[PDB]
């Protein structure tokens, strides 16, 4: 079966260009499309950026136990649907959940073999620029981002996004090393290992 | 302090070209020079490939508890001197022990924070070349016989294509430096600034 990767970053900027770039260079890796109850933004496509749904429909899915994890982020509900994750892993494909620290905690309990990565800004100034890209609102968004970053200690690996080219290669190294671990290689090269041992 | 890496292969696939190439691209990483009692081979230099010594002197060193690990391989004795390992790690340098599965077990027992990598051939045919025609068969039988110890290693690298295997090794070393503990030490000041309110 495939490997599950959790990738988290401060939520105020949206999903990271780093993960998009990683997926562009490794088309065999899949990414989960989350459900959300927030409204669509210009340039977003239902079924691609998110499965956009209603709060009533989101809660009904929760009652039907369809979410691997869910969380409230800035008052809107987000979640990872479980069936798609199980299907993709069972096909032997690796996949990424780009989710916040709350969802990461839930996933780790259910899947202790999951690799998790937190992507950090190089400075508060750089984080603030990404958020501003109203002043009063900005400081609250910064305080909320700081509270999320405090959870970086819960993650297996950390990437400091100082130089985009360097951070992308750092992500690639984490993913490649994960696939070289004993557990993944034993399954991947099962037939080879049998020939080496017989 | 530095990280200790154990790099192993089936017994007889000696000090690998892969590790040398990795060291060329990793100037902060050192490699331990092993002691051996086998005779020098053409092109080998005492103090570089090995510390070549006698069996009686090897046993005297063993009696003085100077070896972190030691093992018999094809009837010859090999070992890692402990003082150099401790000094190198305490200087903050990473280091590689290129040793067999027996030495790996001893090092894991004494230093559970050590990380380990097993380098696998793509086939038995490929292993045979790397290993007298009779001498080749004795090395092949021993290497195949103890192949199962790959399961004890943290990562596995298939040495099919040299460049691909080298990139695999590099990714393992880089991922270790991206681990929570290494990054917390590297970015302590930054992390404190990010969390300060
Ligand atoms: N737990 C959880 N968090 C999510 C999920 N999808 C997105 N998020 C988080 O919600 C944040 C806000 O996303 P945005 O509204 O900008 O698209 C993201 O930065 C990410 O941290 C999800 O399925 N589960
Ligand atoms: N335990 C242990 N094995 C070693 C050491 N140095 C070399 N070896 C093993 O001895 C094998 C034979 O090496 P060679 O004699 O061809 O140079 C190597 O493939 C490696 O498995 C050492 O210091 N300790």
């Amino acid at each position: 079966s495939g490997t599950l990767y959790i990738v988290s970053a401060p939520s105020g900027a949206g999903k990271t260009s780093l993960v998009k770039a990683l997926l562009d260079a490794a088309p065999e890796v899949r990414v989960s499309v989350s459900h959300t109850t927030r409204g669509m933004r210009p340039g977003e496509v239902d079924g691609v950026n998110y499965h956009f749904t209603s709060r009533e429909e989101f809660l009904a899915m929760l009652e039907r136990n369809e979410f691997l994890e869910h969380a409230e982020v800035f008052g809107n509900l987000y979640g990872t649907s479980q069936r798609w994750v199980e299907k993709t892993l069972a096909e032997g494909l690796d996949l990424i959940l780009e989710i916040d620290w709350q969802g990461a905690q839930q996933v780790r309990r259910l899947m202790p073999e999951a690799q998790s990565i937190f992507i950090l800004p190089p400075s508060q100034e750089a984080l603030r620029q990404r958020l501003t890209n109203s002043d009063e609102v900005i400081e609250r968004r910064m305080r909320e981002a700081v509270s999320e970053m405090s959870h970086y200690v819960e993650y297996d690996h950390l990437v400091i996004n100082d130089d985009f080219a360097h951070a992308l290669d750092d992500l690639k190294a984490i993913f490649r090393a994960r696939q070289l671990r004993q557990d993944a290689q034993q399954q991947r090269h099962a037939e080879l290992l049998g020939r080496l041992l017989a």
